[PDB]
């Protein structure tokens, strides 16, 4: 939980250059229904708190692991946006593209591990 956020920050920060991450309710839901949905990132220091309901709804609907950390700053930076977003999910290529060979493998690796620890806790 302590180092988890860190690993996630660096992971998204790297993959960010590849544009393998998206933000916005329309984005998270778009991938959630499409299938390319990867790892959902939720900021514990961002409003509105709608994310609280969008968390169980998106999971109970499609089921996707996410992380709860007030990294508002990291979110905006990793996303390359003006203001700090609220709901940001990472999209590792695609359903089949998930088996990439590039750095994507590393990023996903750290993500799965982290998203898993938090998902279980």
């Amino acid at each position: 939980s302590k180092k988890l956020n860190k690993k996630v920050l660096k992971t998204v920060k790297k993959a960010s250059k590849a544009k393998n991450v998206k933000r916005g309710v329309k984005e998270v839901v778009k991938a959630l229904r499409k299938g390319e949905k990867g790892l959902v990132v939720i900021a514990g220091d961002i409003w509105p708190a709608d994310v609280i309901s969008h968390i169980p709804v998106l999971c109970e609907d499609h089921s996707v692991p996410y992380i709860f950390i007030p990294s508002k700053q990291d979110l905006g930076a990793a996303g390359a946006t003006k203001r700090p977003t609220s709901v940001v999910f990472i999209v590792p290529g695609s359903n089949k593209k998930k088996d990439g060979k590039n750095k994507e493998e590393e990023y996903k690796e750290s993500f799965n591990e982290v998203v898993k620890e938090v998902q279980a806790l």
